[PDB]
């Protein structure tokens, strides 16, 4: 298997080095590509350094059996005709191509069969923040059909990249020190507040991140499920936060909630409020699960069921969805 | 006027000394009182230095109007009999007497008719998030009655008095230095992360927090309105923030949900998504209003209604609210 990351530069492409390794996936060959500015830059993966060639519209993709893009959508746009010249599977973690119809749009643990069928070479890593929520959601689903989403989230500063991680922390400096703090990344300072906005709005009013949320899910979970955002930054780094409420279609009580989230993969529960165990995005931070807790009775509705999680949006969130993606296809003999 | 200030010591009864003069609050004699350690400081008002008595179960109270109290719950109860003993009317900021039906739980922009009977001389403050929750709710309220509300909160270190806004902002200067960060006021570290949950756990998994934006919603708006709560601490100082959903019994578009929030008492509109003009806690620390904005069309629901909105827990959330419960009984000739 010959392996290419496009975009290794940043957050997530360091987590695919990282990932990779870690998982044992299987690789006879590795190929890092980026941009002009980190074409030579230098990377060691399992005891090799490998040289980042600049993305070019080539055949340098001849020969590779899946890359891992991870440079934003423009680049994807720009250069999937590239990457997939030759036979390649593309897995996308860009928002590019997540509502083109002959585009999968997987989460492994949910509709991991969908990755099995890609007229186009490309399969679209979701939203972040729709990874966590439907890996939760999926448990739930398959005891009684749900109609209806509340989210809130608490989004880390990661959302935003490596910089909008070092304006985070380089504010909590300067607010000790007693500087001014710089803002740049984010719209409004960070520490010691909340945004309410997660990239452009939209003419209903909604912002892209709301509108993925809804739109996202219904693709991933074959749904006619209708999800209602608000999304927030908060001062965290990496790990996403999401307060939700479901509604069913029968009651769900919360023992069956809790015995259903113990057995699902992808899921870690944590949940025993007399020893104060719940999911915290601090505790969630560079871990694999989604992380579950609170749950209760909807008091506001019969139907409803409530609950809390926490996913790190850098694995699960990102590069741990895509390997997964890529390690379905693999058990099910694609390759 | 003579006014008592009961509870003097702490961030609320430092804010009661601020508001009282800041609205020219009618005072022809001012009395603070606090336990042992706080007796025999200082504090001036007006021009004029003050001494702190001890409360004692003595005849202190006689001769005074109106006692504003922000001592918590085990002062409220131990010394309400004192405080009232010569006909004096104590308004408490304590969860102590809120579920007792000879008490009247009161926000004077939704029930202020409700003060004018108090039959033990005893009126209590709302929790801060119930205040500022139904202070958006009765515009919407008066459009169509709400049936149910899913509320997540986004819950400032003052919700835990000084002690816990001191031990945040440690935290931020003991991670800027690389240290430890000491956790104590809180159950977990603060800083970098978000705790879902305020105040101890309850038979039904739902926080005392959640319970009480539960049954004292229904007090205060004489309505059977159901509200599940999800109440989070995060690293914010003094403001509270609340994503909020309610269902009302016809649909209330947003442009009609705007013109009754730009009409409606104690809340300021700020909800222009071109302009990036929505609630911050940030900004709405030390300042008087419920700040009202994000208002869209509930995508999950046709007779919902999504929002969110920010108040400064201290002044809103506990002092001014009670302030102007005193304010209005003089307006209604009470005195």
């Amino acid at each position: 298997m010959k392996i290419a990351i496009v975009g290794v530069s940043g957050a997530v492409g360091q987590e695919f080095l990282r990932v990779l390794s870690q998982r044992d996936f299987p690789i006879d060959g590795l190929y890092l590509f980026g941009s002009s500015r980190s074409a030579g830059s230098v990377y060691s993966f399992k005891g090799k350094e490998y040289v980042v060639r600049e993305l070019k519209d080539n055949d340098d993709f001849k020969g590779i059996d899946i890359a891992f893009c991870s440079a934003g959508g423009d680049t994807s746009i720009a250069f999937a005709d590239t990457i997939t010249r030759h036979g390649t599977l593309m897995i996308d973690n860009s928002s590019a191509f997540r509502m083109q119809e002959d585009v999968p749009l997987v989460v492994p643990e949910v509709n991991g069969d969908d990755a099995l069928v890609h007229p186009r070479n490309i399969i679209s890593n979701p939203n972040c923040t729709t990874i966590q929520m439907v890996v939760a959601l999926k448990p739930i689903e398959d005891l009684s059909h749900i109609r209806r989403v509340h989210v809130a989230t608490y989004q880390a500063a990661s959302g935003a990249g490596a910089l909008g991680m070092a304006e985070l922390v380089q504010q909590v400096e300067e607010l000790a020190r007693g500087e001014k703090p710089t803002v740049d990344k984010f719209a409004y300072q960070l520490m010691y507040n909340l945004i309410p906005q997660i990239d452009v709005f939209t003419d209903n009013d909604y912002t892209k991140e709301e509108m993925k949320m809804y739109r996202e899910t219904k693709r991933i979970m074959h749904s006619d499920v209708m999800v209602s955002a608000t999304c927030v930054r908060v001062p965290v780094m990496r790990a996403h936060s999401e307060a939700i409420w479901v509604e069913t279609e029968r009651p769900i009580a919360p023992e069956e909630a809790r015995a259903a989230f113990a057995k699902a993969p992808g899921v870690l529960l944590c949940d025993e409020p007399s020893e104060k165990q719940y999911p915290m995005p601090l505790f969630g931070t560079e871990q694999d699960p989604v992380i579950v807790g609170r749950i209760r009775q909807d008091l506001a509705n019969p139907n409803g069921l409530v609950f809390w999680c926490v996913s790190d949006q850098i694995r699960k969130g990102a590069a741990l969805n895509a390997v997964q993606i890529a390690e379905y296809l693999i058990a099910k003999g694609h390759f």
